[PDB]
This record gives structure tokens, C-alpha cells and sequence, in this order.
């Protein structure tokens, strides 16, 4: 369990940031609204090896929403095709997407989603799956994003350099474009050092999410509400 951990106790990361007072206090004020939490590693991947494991943990044993998802997986080629992406050289992480998502169906367990999510080869190739439909979807929809994002940015060198390449860091962008891209509602909760309201925001505003993550320190770990 290097790459996503078992179920801890959320006050269990508490030990993480010792007699820090604002991050003790924080960390007690989230312990009111969530029980639980799964620790990520920190390789630059979390964000999307985060929400991947929780979206798809939250499907198990749901039968229509297993069957909406997997209509919605089968149509993402057509993005990647439509952003310039060649078959080719992403069928083996389409494939490795495709695969867990079967597994989420016919398996239906928590321990052998995890097993796949904690195996090297298997959850690299779910994160760069993710990676390229990110940019596709973004790639697809400039005009949207330089509207309602930054008129000035660069969007096609952004997905070259910040989306695509494994082990590059998310920003807001990414995460909006993934849960629109996935129809994924979620919610992250922010814990900084500043003496600030533990704080939330939504992906997409109207929505009731499906994953909480917390992001502290560059990183996003799994809550359960």
C-alpha cells in the first residue's frame, strides 16, 4: 500500500505536522466533518491517482452508475482523437482505464481496487490516461478555458508541459477539466499554515460530490465523509 494506503483515522495526521498549532487546529475542525482519510503518495501524480481510486471506489456496487460511466469511458478515444492524440500511442492506457473500470463491475471490492491502484504498472497507467484526457479536454475547449481561466496563457504549451508529463503538478485548471471531462463532482478542502478558515470549494459549483480530497502541503489525500 505505497501508492494509496489503507483507511486511517483522520486525526492519525496529526502526527504529520507535530506541534503545529494552525494545522492542529484545522486537522480537529475536519475531524468534525469527515472520519476517515487514505494517504497518496507524493510523486506528483496524487491528484490524479486520488481522484481516479476515490471516483471509482464510490461506483462500487452502484449498478446504473457503473453502466453510465462506462458509456462515458467508451466515447473518451473520441476526445483524445478530436485534441490531435493517435490511437496508437494511447491504447495501452485507454486499455489499462478500461480495464479497471470492468474490474470495478465484475470484482466489486474495495481490496482488489486497491490492489490495482497500489501496483506500479497498473495505477501509472491509469494516471497517464487521466493526463491525456485532461489536455484533450482542454485542448478541445481553449476558447473556454482562456475566457473563464486567463486570456493570456498559452494553452496548448500548458498541456505540453503541466498536463501530459507524468509526475507535473495540478492546478485548478487540470482539476476542473478532468471532472468535467469525467462528469465527476468534488469537492477539495484546503489546509494551509496561514491562522484562515479551513476552506472548500466544488468541481463543478452546483454539484453533490462523489470524492473529498484534502489538499495540504502540494498534496491531496482522501477524505470520507
Amino acid at each position: 500500500f505505497n501508492l494509496i494506503s489503507e483507511k486511517c483515522d483522520i486525526l492519525s495526521i496529526l502526527r504529520d505536522h507535530p506541534e503545529n498549532r494552525i494545522y492542529r487546529r484545522k486537522i480537529e475542525e475536519l475531524s468534525k466533518r469527515f472520519t476517515a482519510i487514505r494517504k497518496t503518495k507524493g510523486d506528483r501524480n496524487c491528484f490524479y491517482r486520488a481522484l481516479g481510486y476515490s471516483y471509482l471506489e464510490s461506483l462500487l456496487g452502484k449498478s446504473r452508475e457503473i453502466f453510465k460511466f462506462k458509456e462515458r469511458v467508451l466515447q473518451t478515444p473520441n476526445d483524445l482523437l478530436a485534441a490531435g492524440f493517435e490511437e496508437h500511442k494511447f491504447r495501452n492506457f485507454f486499455n489499462a482505464f478500461y480495464s479497471v473500470v470492468e474490474l470495478v463491475e465484475k470484482d466489486g471490492s474495495v481490496s482488489s481496487l486497491l490492489k490495482v491502484f497500489n501496483d506500479q504498472s497498473a495505477s501509472d497507467h491509469i494516471v497517464q490516461f487521466l493526463r491525456l484526457l485532461t489536455s484533450a479536454f482542454i485542448r478541445n475547449r481553449a476558447d473556454f478555458f482562456r475566457h473563464f481561466i486567463d486570456e493570456e496563457m498559452d494553452i496548448k504549451d500548458f498541456c505540453t508541459h503541466e498536463v501530459e508529463p507524468m509526475a507535473t503538478e495540478c492546478d485548478h485548471i487540470q482539476i476542473t477539466a478532468l471532472s468535467q471531462a469525467l462528469s465527476i463532482a468534488l469537492q477539495v478542502e484546503y489546509v494551509d499554515e496561514m491562522d484562515t478558515a479551513l476552506n472548500h470549494h466544488v468541481f463543478p459549483e452546483a454539484a453533490t460530490p462523489s470524492v473529498y480530497l484534502l489538499y495540504k502541503t502540494s498534496h491531496y489525500n482522501i477524505l470520507y465523509a
